[PDB]
């Protein structure tokens, strides 16, 4: 009965930043991993980063140093703060909840585009 709603994405200049917004309707501390994937339209749809209920974060090797997912307890929110973006990085951006207690649920997803203009 987990809800998870996407925010913050759009459209950005290359080498610009977002910072992508998950929030929970549980509190996320039950929630066992939460983690943000991405899928462009084609292609296979790639993790790009994953938080514990400890706080360890693990990131695709394309996005590490760039990206950094953390989790606002008080927000009840897990945001991705997306830097040095590419067009590389376009696609529709998921957030996915693991809540072993084993179960997957998932948002909507929200859209970056990567472009210069």
């Amino acid at each position: 009965q987990v809800k998870l709603q996407e925010s913050g994405g759009g459209l950005v200049q290359p080498g610009g930043s977002l910072r992508l917004s998950c929030a929970s309707s549980v509190p996320i501390f039950a929630i066992t991993v939460m983690g943000w994937y991405r899928q462009a339209p084609g292609k296979q749809r790639e993790l790009v980063a994953g938080i514990k209920r400890s706080g360890d974060t693990n990131y695709a090797d394309s996005v590490k140093g760039r990206f950094t997912i953390s989790r606002d307890d008080a927000k009840n929110t897990v945001f991705l703060q997306m830097n040095s973006l590419t067009t590389e990085d376009t696609a529709v951006y998921y957030c996915n909840a693991q809540i072993l207690s084993g179960t997957d649920y998932w948002g909507q997803g929200t859209q970056v585009t990567v472009s210069s203009g």
